[PDB]
């Protein structure tokens, strides 16, 4: 019946005691939740209810409900950001919003107007805006998240579904605040994502199954795990951080590289922006290219390995010092090379979050 | 640790449902009126097992299964008899996929045995759900799920395990084989080496709805499963892959994929190769079997039937494959189904206490 919800319907429930604000340097990832929540419900008979704007609570579900059985779900994460100028911004919501449609159409959760939803969070991180902290080093983090709530145990698109927005006040990705290096577990027996699978959409059941491995790195004394495919090993991923390698390639040039976009990599917005950025700068060359293992190795033995980092909305930029593989302990010099290139990527996207400068990518709160 | 069935503290309902007719049941829509639930947190460990009236979830919005499908579930049935006593089926093995599951989850094990005897007293509680019918039987839905408040992607140091129960018919009205046409396309991939697909978890489903959705849209009931650059077949919807045919050595053989990763360990697949073996009449193989060499035997007049396996189904005959743009018929259907049919048979006269066997249990 009613085809998407849309923001001029909020129904607004504001919370009667409101919460004391965390300390921003004392901040576990994710574990803090600001007053407010966002919640629309959707079934096939009557299409979308109207949204809410309520204080947080427990969801309230039936036991038989998909996202519990068969993980139809998924998520975005997004942030918030006060600016040197005490305006707040969101950072490319749109790319959010897109993704999170698409991958709505993949999971068969009901389709809905994008721009409707962005309205609805900005209402919400407006109503919540004293959550996003008051430091240069720390944000407030968006969790859109999108439940089957059908009561039926059938393996079928869901009947009834819970779209949902959680606000977390974040501090720096590391306590310390400065470039805290990771070591990552390279287990080829392990695989994220397969050509065929749902590796490139944020899809609940892509993280469940990583669970597993994460420990074992943790238990080899790891950060983080390198995610390897294929029988070459390509590097893939970095825990939940698309990879990039700074180096002088094969024919002997300067490149920044990342493997491109062909089934098991998450198009990372962050991604997106730093070769945005790679390409604007025109000092060396660009290219979404598979590496391997193999690749890395010969690089590191001809000292042509300069820096390797993660990105992601959570790090921005997280570089990398090791790689435990077939039993060895393989350096990365990324430390030891500034790390020049992550330091200067990682200065142009918070001057950009924070408004030190202006940017298309940021879009002040309305 | 382990939560104990001696420390089960039960919770009777005061109003009952209605018991449906078992002639029109609806798969897992109908939920009995109690359900087990078990609470779990690292710092204190299992807390004492429930039995208590079917109510809604109160989960924090944040919980990991909700986010990053920290989950996984079972899928096992009580039978009422032609000699009205209750029978479980083999239900030590879903005790055991579930334990396994568990462990490949990250969620916090538990004693098997003690599951098992609070899923009994579940039953038990709730026997007169077990439907008066030979057709029809009792959902047992075991489900685990990751409840941690926390966004990091992390190991849960919080859980909770439930069991709902649902009365359900015959997998078709009819209660007679329908024969499902399957759709192949190598486009989607149900499960990789290196993944969780040999484990119950509930990650390894939401990503297959839309490859059933295309399979619905081209009219046919169920996804075949394609692996790797020489499409292997490998499973049937939720049902493991059984085919019967001379193989290219000119042997009568029944043949279904190897657990290699890629394959759901089914409790189902366990008993027909357990038969198969005990029964001595032909050769019993757990091999590759891909689209050229099905198509290859097609040709030669080689096949005889295939069918999926499963606790839903049991046995679930295979008319039709559509690839590549063309309907390529298999003869199961006429060739009786003389295995599919001795199959179902035996299992069903197991299920119902119409013969004695060590794979049932009556119940607590
Ligand atoms: C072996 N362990 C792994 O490979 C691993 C995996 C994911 N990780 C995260 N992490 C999320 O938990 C969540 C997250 C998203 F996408 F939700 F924002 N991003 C993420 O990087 C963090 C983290 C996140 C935020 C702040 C500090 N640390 N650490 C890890 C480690
Ligand atoms: C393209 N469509 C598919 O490939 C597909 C997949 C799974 N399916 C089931 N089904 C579950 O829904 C659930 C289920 C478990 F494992 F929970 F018992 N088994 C299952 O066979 C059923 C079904 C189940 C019970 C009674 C009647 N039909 N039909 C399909 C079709
Ligand atoms: C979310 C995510 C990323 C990073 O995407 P951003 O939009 O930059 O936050 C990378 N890899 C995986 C697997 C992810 O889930
Ligand atoms: C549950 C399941 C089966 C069948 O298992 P049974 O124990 O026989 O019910 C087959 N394949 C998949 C993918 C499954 O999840
Ligand atoms: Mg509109
Ligand atoms: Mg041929």
């Amino acid at each position: 019946v009613v085809g998407t919800f849309k923001a001029k319907d909020l129904i607004v429930t504001p919370a009667t005691i409101l919460k004391e604000k965390p300390d921003p340097n004392n901040l576990v990832f994710g574990t803090v939740f600001t007053d407010h929540m966002l919640t629309v419900e959707w079934s096939s008979e009557f299409g979308w209810e109207k949204p809410h704007i309520k204080p947080l609570q427990n969801l309230s579900l039936h036991p038989g409900s998909s996202a519990l059985h068969y993980a139809v779900e998924l998520f975005e994460g997004l942030k918030a950001f006060r600016g040197v100028d005490n305006k707040i911004r969101l950072f490319q919501p749109n790319l959010n919003m897109d993704r999170m449609y698409r991958s709505a159409v993949r999971a068969t959760l009901p389709v809905f107007d994008k721009e409707e939803l962005l309205e609805c969070i900005q209402q919400l991180v407006k109503l919540d805006q004293e959550w996003v902290p008051y430091s240069t080093s720390a944000s407030l983090y968006i969790r859109p998240t999108f439940i089957g709530t059908e009561p039926s145990l059938g393996v079928k698109k869901p009947t009834k579904a819970l779209l949902f927005v959680l606000l977390s006040p974040v501090g720096p990705y590391f306590s310390s605040g400065t470039f805290n290096p990771v070591s990552l577990w390279a287990n080829p027996k392990y695989v994220r994502a397969w050509k065929g699978g749902t590796g490139d959409c944020k899809m609940g059941g892509n993280y469940g199954s990583s669970l597993f491995a994460q420990c074992e790195a943790v238990d080899n004394g790891c950060q983080q795990v390198l995610w390897l495919y294929g029988e070459d090993h390509q590097i893939t991923e970095v825990g939940t951080m698309n990879l990039f390698l700074y180096w002088i390639n094969e024919d002997g040039e300067e490149e920044l590289a990342t493997p491109p976009l062909d089934g098991i990599i998450l198009p990372g917005v962050t991604r997106r922006c730093i070769l945005d950025l790679a390409h604007q700068w025109g000092e060396f060359k660009v290219s979404e290219r598979y590496l391997t293992m193999d690749d890395l190795t010969t690089a590191l033995e001809g000292n042509r390995v300069r820096e390797m980092f993660g990105s992601g909305t959570a790090c921005v930029v997280c570089p990398v010092s090791d790689i435990l593989y077939k039993g060895e302990t393989i350096h990365i010099p990324t430390m030891e090379n500034g790390p020049k290139l992550a330091s200067r990527i990682l200065s142009k996207l918070t001057d950009i979050q924070y408004g030190r400068e202006e940017r298309d990518w940021t879009i002040v709160l309305s």
